[PDB]
């Protein structure tokens, strides 16, 4: 299975998923990085792998579907068959979502359905909970509502911040979004018709 990664930012996740790739068992071979934004150090990880980039400004377009469509391009360009999320933080539009539908994974720093969107830390710790996680799932339309793939839960510490949490919680990130990836790439899970998750 052909992979592209998308990425905003730092890519420990990306990294995760380049490594886990690389081993000889994998399913899924990354084919494409993809930036919304320039000099991240994702770009960086991404050629020291020996991968493609691309910077595709949302900035440069009129709107959502515009900017969609040119990271559409990329990925025909590159014949690919399965989408990363992976920090990527730019809401998607409901064409490209649907073209992908089944094809594209977001990893997001909650346990779903609790906590969505972008500071799920931040909320998880307003709220007080003692127990977060992260979790992959297939993007549907409603950001962060698509069919749920794998979770980990995390403890919550006491004293914990944004920092803290974050650096723990994404430990679980790379693993289940490796793990998420080859499962998808294998075949072993897809969405179904009846649109839930299938274990093939
Ligand atoms: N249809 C669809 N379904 C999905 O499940 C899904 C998941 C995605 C992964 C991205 C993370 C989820 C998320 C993204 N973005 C914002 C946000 O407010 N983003 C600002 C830009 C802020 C910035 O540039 O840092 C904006 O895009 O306007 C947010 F609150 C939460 S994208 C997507 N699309
Ligand atoms: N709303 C989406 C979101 O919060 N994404 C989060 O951004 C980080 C990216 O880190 P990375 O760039 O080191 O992979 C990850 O922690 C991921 O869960």
């Amino acid at each position: 299975a052909r992979v592209a990664v998308l990425i905003s930012g730092t890519g420990s996740n990306l990294q995760a998923l380049i490594d886990s790739t690389r081993e000889p068992n994998s399913s899924a071979q990354i084919d494409i990085v993809i930036s919304n934004k320039a000099a991240v150090a994702g770009l960086d990880k991404a050629e020291r792998a020996g991968i493609p980039t691309r910077v595709i400004n949302h900035k440069l377009y009129k709107n959502r579907v515009e900017f969609d469509s040119a990271i559409d391009l990329v990925l025909e360009e590159f014949s690919i068959d399965i989408v990363c999320l992976a920090g990527f933080m730019r809401i998607l539009s409901g064409p490209f979502v649907a073209k992908w539908n089944g094809k594209m994974l977001n990893i997001h720093p909650s346990l779903l359905p609790s906590f969505k969107g972008s500071n799920a830390h931040e909320q998880a710790l307003e709220t007080g909970v003692t127990v977060t996680g992260c979790t992959v799932h297939f993007v549907a339309e409603d950001v962060d509502a698509g069919q749920i793939i794998l979770q980990e839960a995390v403890p919550v510490k006491r004293g914990d911040t944004v920092a803290t949490l974050s650096e723990r919680v994404k430990l679980a990130e790379h693993k289940i979004f490796p793990a998420a990836l080859q499962l998808v790439a294998s075949g072993t899970v897809q969405l179904g018709e009846n649109g839930k998750i299938c274990w093939v």
